[PDB]
């Protein structure tokens, strides 16, 4: 729990059962429901040493799941690109999940579902029957890209110049993953050049997107995000979404960098945070340097979303 | 632990393992501990993990001798510094530790893995650099063949993979060793659909890069070559490379087009994982005559004397 | 002989029933370069023109059919558009080009015209200039009889497609495929590997191996009632933005999109569009059939559409004042 | 009016003393073109030929001082095998194609001189040409005086460099730097960069982020003694190679190699180099002194022996016939 400094923004009134050996945090791994520093898998796991894995991570508000089903029905797609067949079924997933929250007792939450391939088989094997994928899941406390004050205030964007997003071609960003080898190299940048968060771009010199999150670009009333190197996001359907509810056009589209410095407004948006304004890039103000109105009416309507009773949210039953 | 190898140039030791030891025939060192395969687990909060913040090294043991074990711990220190990740040991400290695994296990013929991460004491989002707490992890198993005997003999077939292209060095770069085989595992897939044992990428030039675990080398008019870019620096590519030096042919790193690889003379694959082996055919297409080639079979047969006879290569394991 | 009309073998194109005046010098075919009315014998530029040395211009092809130019307005938008992006300032304005262009025809007599627009940087000052105000760029036109890409009978019938694999389709990040341009090194060695592996036409890929563009032409798929066209690495197409809005009229949602091979090979129906000939089927794929492998319900509707708006009174149509 | 000798500042570069011939027509410039020696205000191509609307060709430039062409042999092989390259075969030998070059020349009286060959695919065909053998292709010539990339008091003092970042050099995979050609797409967008930035050179990136080439030169690297140039996204010039072969004969490794921006903001000594101009130094990146900010001793040397080389008698060398 924290006092948010934010109106929009609450937490619950609760405390943990310290006689409860799962209570702030615990794992789902092979059939067992166990405390964080048991939380191990073997090293001889593909998901580990090929990286052979897909995920996603979900999140609870006031002990309420949101959008759970997009985000398993993305999991499972997910998986399907890359030929991995789940051992278990869409409910049986929700089910077992929803179960791991209750147990921390945890009513604002982030949770983890991660598929594998397995440790039954290495990448040689010649007989596709004989893969066992697994399936291990993580509930912690919810977690912050970035702090209240500068949810209110805005952040400063840089354009990465020394990476650029790993290509379709190669290891595809509409797959959610753990390959973040480019994503950490933008992040060193940034603490070479003195900025907040980076953006990296495509093989085009397109907006791509950042570590954990997407970027969204306003322009003349017209809302606009990058269509392809860039995971589809469930934060980033939601904006759009309240885009739309407030009259603006809201698309998928290919944006360019002077496009990013000539913007109305600049927000980021994910799990991790839900959303918030970028105010400058590369050191330019964007618009002048303050959180844009859009922008503003956006963030709040997202966190009503995650308290407003709706076919949005899935009671956790503790 | 141990097979027949129908080769008179490949022979595993003859012994047994001790089963009143709990680590005979694979083990693992995990913080501190030697530790069984059932044992052998770390923390899903490792970042090594969930943003794959690692890099490792594979080194071979062969009739009980570790095989070029000081250009191995020196790759992977500087593959380590190229990531900017300060290892939370010596490469004394992890020579040490590392044959002492493989004596554990009582193997004489062995693969072994060192693996360094980021670790779980920190976030990638960590603002204080100094809060960063490395961790190293270890295994040693039996030697593992990514081609069968028979194949080393008589040769493989080769693909050129057209669905997927080898990972940029403006990206996660292919000369740091690394956990991150997306495009790799895409081209193996590629190579069950379309019918073919082994595949070769190509680079975003389409040029030749590497494979899932091997580095591609091809010989023309007597001279040898290997791509220089989109490829690790093998310690096997290395040792082929001195080989054919040693014979008296030009061998150098170069860009190689598909072109020059259909039109090749020999063509072959290197690896840790299996030693030399031939590429008889691509794309359904032969290779020369399509068995083979005599410079191919000096360089197999001088790698696995290599392999035995006493030289500074080699580093004795205390069983 | 200059050859100006067909037989077409087909009741929805039908060419324009007349005779050329011989005593006319720039009948059948001619030119316009620096201020002069030229026949194609005289159409030559400078060598020193950076539009050649450099391949730094722009351009646009747009056609006449029964008469009547076809999107006019459109096209010479587009050029300016393409102008600007390259920092290039044209020495006429878009009306002046209208009325100069529509007077070459006019001179030719064509009923069924092909009528090219270029730009260039000139022939005045060289790549390394360093003041931008020595620049001095000239505008080159040609009309000629209309072209045909792919042949009457392949519209009715179907054309059988190649996916470049030695070759992709130059990123936006060097040379832009979306502004229309002469540097077909790309395009060049895709019509080679065609004949190299025994095809008609081929389409390139992209950067991340997504559907691109064929040498001369954007493609088109369609899937489950949906039609999708390329976004990203192809040109904007005024053929293709007509099959769009004509996919709509027939209550079809049309999009711009990324699209992968395995959507190309599992597609219901597959088709191609440019200036030069209209619109026509592609039934196969690599020697893969799409669907049943004769051209679909869609497509044809689609085809036979295309051509009633070159006739059919409309906006769409300018006429040439002969 | 022609402007063809300069006093230079510099001891090592000196212009013959001479006078052109007022009442020769092609004097202090011409071109050769489809079988006629002409003035360069008649040197005029087709527009309907696809070097020029496909930009369907490759060329090279050498260059002529005190009445020697300099290493002739080693410019013709360049550009037959780029014609190879690129399925084109030339309509001459290279024997007629020297001899006609030198002649071309001659007639210019000039003793300092640029001359470029150009091969196009040719105005008897299109791109969709089904039979092969029905391509004609051309040759075009020019010769002008010598030309400079960069003036002599920066060559005595050095150049400011920039690296791109709105555009990168296209890809071997689209259209390969490797051959000569005209298709400066990306190198143009890099000049422009270069005049918003305020900087006096370009030097592109490949799709890999390392060091290419800039529009007309190629780039070196020194370090530790070392010599490197880039092997892949580049030319391979013959000014490149003599550059390389100098520093071998100064006792230094000189080699190609894959080189990054780390490395260059790093180098010791950087320099540029062409037919247009020579060797120069490069002496600051981004705004960044390399080194102490003035051009360093190899990289004297190397200029100076550059210039050596086209005055001493040697093989290099092949004499004009006035
Ligand atoms: C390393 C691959 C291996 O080390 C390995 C080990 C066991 C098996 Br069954 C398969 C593969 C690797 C190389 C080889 O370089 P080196 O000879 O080990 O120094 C080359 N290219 C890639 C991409 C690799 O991962
Ligand atoms: C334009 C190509 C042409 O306009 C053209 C004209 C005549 C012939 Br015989 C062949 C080609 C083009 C397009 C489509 O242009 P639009 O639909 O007519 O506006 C698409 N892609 C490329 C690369 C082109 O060059
Ligand atoms: C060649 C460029 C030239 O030929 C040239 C001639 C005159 C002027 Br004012 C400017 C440029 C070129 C090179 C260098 O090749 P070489 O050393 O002359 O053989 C390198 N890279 C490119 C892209 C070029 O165009
Ligand atoms: C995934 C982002 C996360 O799941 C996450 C979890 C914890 C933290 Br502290 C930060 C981020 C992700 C997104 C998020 O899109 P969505 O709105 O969660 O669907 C976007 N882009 C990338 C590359 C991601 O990895």
């Amino acid at each position: 729990t924290h006092d948010t400094g934010l109106d929009y923004i609450t937490y619950s009134d609760y405390e943990l059962d310290p006689a409860n050996p799962l209570a702030g945090g615990a794992a789902w791994i092979e059939g067992a429901f166990v405390p964080p520093s048991e939380a191990r898998i073997s090293i001889f796991d593909q998901g580990f040493y090929t990286s052979d894995a897909t995920y996603t991570t979900f999140h609870v508000w006031n002990g309420n799941a949101f959008r759970l089903g997009d985000h398993i029905e993305r999991l499972f797609s997910n998986a399907e690109s890359i030929r991995l067949i789940p051992p278990l079924t869409q409910d049986e997933v929700k089910e077992i999940a929803l179960e791991l929250v209750a147990k921390t007792e945890l009513r604002e939450a982030m949770v983890t579902v991660t598929i594998t391939r397995g440790y039954s088989s290495t990448p040689f094997e010649r007989d596709i029957t004989k893969h066992r994928p697994q399936v291990y899941m993580s509930a912690c406390p919810y977690q912050w890209i970035v702090p209240f004050d500068r949810i209110r205030d805005g952040v400063h964007l840089m354009v990465a110049q020394s990476v650029r997003r790993t290509p379709r071609s190669s290891i595809d960003p509409q797959v959610k993953n753990f390959q973040w080898g480019d994503l950490i190299r933008a992040i060193q940048e940034t603490h070479d050049r003195g900025f907040e968060l980076p953006l990296l771009l495509d093989c085009d010199n397109l907006l791509a997107e950042g570590p954990g999150f997407n970027v969204v670009v306003i322009k003349d009333g017209v809302v606009r995000s990058p269509g392809r190197a860039a995971l589809p996001g469930i934060t980033r359907k939601t904006v759009l979404e309240i885009a739309e509810s407030l009259g603006h056009e809201a698309i998928l589209a290919d944006i360019t960098p002077a496009e990013l410095y000539d913007a109305d407004e600049v927000l980021g948006c994910s799990t991790g945070g839900g959303v918030w304004p970028f105010v400058s890039v590369d050191g330019n103000s964007i618009s002048d340097g303050v959180p844009g109105p859009v922008t503003q009416s956006i963030i709040r309507r997202y966190w009503e979303l995650n308290v407003e009773p709706s076919s949005l949210l899935t009671p956790v039953q503790y």
